């Protein structure tokens, strides 16, 4: 079995299958015909070789969708054209009227606007439990529970999840199981391996690497995908990814244990170095020996990963004035570019809101989450250094 | 207000906004950075002009939207990875459980198939009526109507609606109108124009004209596009469209009254041959003065069109054998493209049942659909000619 | 009636020529092979494609599939065996005369060129010992009287840029026949769909494929047609050695597409363009006004032998010199002020005080240029929103 | 002054001037207007600083220019078709008849085609010349000598230059140096800082990464790089690079640290084990100890690099037995891919040639040249080592 980088690089692709293309071709084309009208029988009751149509499948995102398989260890792979994309339309075909979702404790903004104000209004129970205490999950178990969902790493708080235990108790109740696997990447953590039964990224993040893209992946079980495929995506979204954005996905896939050795190794320092600081109150970072839930981080994810949450002594105010003083870092949403970007909920994205409303969620007064890049980690040093001191 | 080639090749672009730049650069970027979180914070409240992320709006894409909304002389426009993309977030944000949503007599397959086994297996119901019979609609309605949704012209027949007169009953009962216009072009019908709310294309098809990408429009006042933007797309569908494909898009738009004047040149000789050959039974093509709805035609359409419907004696068997045939023609489900293509339904998208499936589902055993396209009409005629004469 | 033998139509082979989907997955677009090199299956495979035998590929700035296919189609509407695709208009240029030149070889010139070509020939390839001569190609006596034995390339633009005069092509090309010279002919203002030198003797066609045949402003792309075997030496030389103008696999994707349209987009610039040029002439304010489409036009009777319809550009003079065309331009709202040409875009440029702004009034006649002068390239408008700019654009000239 | 992957990500672009883009739009256009003849009268001078046409100055190509301009210690570049394209634009420009241009005693394939079938015959005198050797290189200086041109490491054998020594020699002669550094990019090796005048690259390889772009970049002097523009670019080249394939380009460059790391890593790894091996006569690393020009490597290259050459002792059999066994490797010319490539020139780009003019030449008969990949090490152990047996 050839090891990461080589599938990351390699898996599904001859280059003497296509003319000795080392690069694979990019088949930027909405439709394909047929050699005769018996062959485009066969592609519409799904029986052969071949395509048809680009919202169903196409061989530049065939090759992806293979690879991105590979790389989780899933046995199929689906490309979309938005994260949400690929957790809308797994949602979507999982789920009817009177079934039931347990969600992770915090959820990403969409994420959640989608549950509880999307499919939850057409009939679709909600209920969030914490994904660390199997006591509370198999407690809220019913007979009509058909999917549990959540996020591990979670948004923004690193709350992890006991993905093994959580599975093991999906299986014996019949649920299905569905990780958002974004933070880590199939190189860090690999939530199929661990019992898991869908596996969906927004690969927008540090799959794409490049922050030129915006796409979704799902892997998992062959007759899942299926099923995913030809309702959810081909009726339900139109999530449709296109052929282009596949290749510059497949392009940066082909660094990603580099990039994330890199964004890994640049978080660690400027998590040690912020946590030897009067300005800050706490963080959340996995691999410091500080983090509340260490050991279990250690046991699904083989490095901490890109991603520091921290909160200000000073609140609402320290935030604002740390975040306006970065010359480096970029005052922006999103996470997993090469460029290091800085993002503020508290008076940014949920800045509308006020101190009254926020502490209803998960979400700090204080709390700044970084996305450490790959710059010269002394650079990145220096312009925090730089922020703290104005944040006085 | 200049014309509509000047629009489609000028609005809502000034190449002094940008560097002096002819076309517009491509705005292939998941992220928009902030100068401070202060500004950062009006962008997610909604209250100040910009851009934050590629999945909500993004420029390259809003020119597209601009450009498109002033083609269908519509407020606002909303781009998406394809035309279901279009439909689904659009129904999606339009429709709660409860709902009624009266439908056209004959959809394309996918949105039959999203209406009856996606959004009304979460309980919207669903009515079939026929458009045509204006006294049918009218006796139809509910105060429980919220859309009503139809093409014009109607998939796979040719099977027309008058617009304006489903708009009264609409202002009437007090419903939204739906119409998709994706055969026509804003360049050939405007439903906007004629009392309709929303209109929803796949510009997959006739608007980007050269096969090479998926995507869709949705045009209509800024209140509907804002609610199916951060509703249908940004939490419920994720169908984002590539700014790469957007731009690609654009450049289709550019020819367009002129490639629409020529697959309505050949397809006008094309019908009019196919009337004349003893293998033809029925042929609907809307500049025939036997097309049954041919004052209608005139009255709503400014040209017919570039798609051809026709039924051969021999049936199913007959079809096969046409379509098998055909040299220049290609066989394959979608239209709009330069190349011309030719499908049989009967033994293609709708093959596995006998007769008896296809007569109720109306879709005759020897209907065969041409998007006749832009090559040289005699070659196209020579390509028609020995498929018939082998057809028997 | 007629069988398989008769050729297929210009906007079908624009289309189809050279691309069956069922050698591709069906895929109705050719895939775009966006990749630099190629391997091979054995080690001999490889050998074959450098030296002698085989068919297939080795690296893109030799041959990649995106652009042979571009190549073989550009060639069936040029009327020529081969096809060869490159970065630029100027690579399509220099590629190709550096293969056919030598030190000592002479070439005669059309008296008027594309700025950068004359840059070329003169300040470029005429400084490393090729002898160069202008003649007025239109002058069959003056042309066969400036033939010499070293003379091995007749290079010229039909029409030419930017005055628009035009030279007999079937007569140089008899001329080059009985004295041995290749004719290289840049056809960039008809494209194939007008006028096919080929056709008419010539050995070679260039063109600046960023213009018409791109169609949408968006590529710089040269294309070189004629011989197999000229073609063949232009790729290994010219291109492979020379100049390195290699084009992306991705603009000659998107070549392809604008040249689906080509017949359409042609059609309708030249409407345009003739409505607008006998409306330009029937103003106050305009002096003279050369269109190969009016009777006036100095040499309308071999523009309409030679081009099936008479094109896109159109020059004039105005009424109140430099300050009157200074205004003009400004006052345009629709045309842009920009140099370029065959954009979907409608483009104006007023040389006076544009390109040969740094110039002094009578220095224009002694490099070539007259006060009022001003260059349209007429776009894919409609048609009364570009009359209603220049009408009001020359109300501002008044 | 920020450090190199600092630079290689942000250098010469703010967000803020492009509406916040994170990534900068691509500017995928021909022609740039002016807002009055005034401005445009100055942009065919100089003297106001926008743009006209993208074969001399374009947006997207400028940036890349800069970045790559500030990767390598240089005043400033410019972006070229491909490597050939800059080699030839650079050389038309600095060379006329009756020059004579010193070259080293082995350069890749096209450009001593170039050299000696194309530019010198046109009266430009050619001599090889060790550059290692600076009693040889003085003792071939004339004042004809206008340009001195290089690889190093060089086609074949890796052979090095001393260029600060011969930058010395050239600085009383009066000549340019010019130096290929297409095989350690600025990241392993700057020649500017060694005293050096322009450094050309076939971006096509490892500044791109990623085997899907044919770019060319020269860095240098704002003076000869602004005639290397006007001239040898917009006259007698015309080899225009793409502005889509300068963003991928630049996508590619940001990763470029990271991948030379990883390439070094796999070629030490690999040639430690090919050193050691019975069918293994002779072998060209940079970094093992034994290589003949070990000391004077580790002056200007920070790593050793990602190419090995070495000579099979069965003779040009052997390499052939060796390529075809190769299962992860490909058979190709080309280098610098995330994709593993050999090539043994004896039996592939010098086949035509007889046993004894490969020596001429300056080629041997079982010289075997490894392009190493990004791959696991592993994969690439086991693929070398079955092929090796395979090999006798
Ligand atoms: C309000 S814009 C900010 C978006 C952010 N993230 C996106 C995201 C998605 C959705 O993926 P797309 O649909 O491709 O955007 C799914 N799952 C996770 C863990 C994500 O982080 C953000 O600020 O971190
Ligand atoms: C079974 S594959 C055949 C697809 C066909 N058409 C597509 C289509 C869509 C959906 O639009 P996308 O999502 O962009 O494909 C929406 N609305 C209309 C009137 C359409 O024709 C077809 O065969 O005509
Ligand atoms: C100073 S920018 C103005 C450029 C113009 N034309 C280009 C051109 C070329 C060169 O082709 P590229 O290298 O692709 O640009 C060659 N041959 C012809 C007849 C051309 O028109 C112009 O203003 O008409
Ligand atoms: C006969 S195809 C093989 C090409 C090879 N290399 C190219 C190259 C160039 C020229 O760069 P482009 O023009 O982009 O190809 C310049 N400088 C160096 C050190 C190069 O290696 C090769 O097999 O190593």
């Amino acid at each position: 079995l050839p090891g990461f980088a080589t599938r990351a690089i390699h898996h599904g692709y001859d280059p003497q299958d296509h003319g000795g293309a080392l690069v694979p071709p990019v088949y930027q084309t909405a439709t394909f015909t047929f050699p005769t009208v018996e062959y485009g029988a066969a592609c519409f009751a799904g029986e052969q070789a071949g395509h048809f149509y680009s919202r169903i499948s196409n061989p530049t995102l065939n090759l992806l969708e293979a690879r991105m398989a590979s790389l989780e260890g899933g046995e199929a792979g689906l490309a979309l054209a938005s994260g949400m994309g690929a957790i809308t339309s797994t949602l979507w075909t999982l789920l009817r009227p009177g079934d039931e979702v347990l969600l992770g404790n915090t959820l990403y903004g969409c994420t959640f606007a989608f549950l509880h104000h999307g499919i939850g209004e057409f009939g679709v129970k909600l209920r969030h439990v914490d994904m660390a205490d199997l006591q509370a999950l198999e407690a809220a178990m019913t007979p009509a529970t058909r999917v549990i969902y959540f996020e591990s790493p979670a948004n923004p708080n690193m709350h992890m999840a006991d993905i093994a235990g959580v599975a093991k108790i999906a299986r014996k109740h019949g649920a299905t199981v569905v990780v958002d696997n974004t933070y880590c990447t199939p190189y860090l953590q690999r939530p199929l391996e661990l019992g898991a039964d869908l596996v969906v990224h927004s690969a927008t993040k540090y799959l794409s690497g490049h922050g030129d893209i915006t796409a979704g992946i799902v892997v998992g079980s062959q007759a899942l995908v299926d099923r995913i495929r030809l309702q959810g995506l081909k009726d339900m979204t139109g999530a449709v990814l296109s052929p282009h954005d596949a290749a510059l996905l497949m392009r940066g896939i082909k660094t990603l244990n580099l990039r994330m050795d890199r964004h890994c190794a640049n978080a660690q320092v400027l998590a040690e170095f912020l946590a030897r600081q009067p300005q800050v109150e706490l963080i959340h970072y996995p691999g410091l020996a500080s983090f509340p839930q260490y050991t279990l981080a250690r046991q699904q994810m083989s490095q901490p990963g890109g991603m520091i949450a921290f909160e200000l002594k000073g609140g609402i105010g320290a935030g604002r004035r740390f975040m306006n003083a970065l010359q480096l870092f970029s005052r922006a949403v999103s996470l997993g570019d090469a460029e290091s970007l800085a993002q503020h909920p508290a008076s940014m994205t949920h800045s509308s809101y006020t101190p009254e409303e926020r502490a209803h969620y998960g979400i700090s007064e204080g709390l700044v989450r970084l996305s450490v890049g790959l710059e010269d980690i002394d650079d990145l040093l220096a312009d925090v250094q730089q922020a703290l001191k104005a944040s006085a």
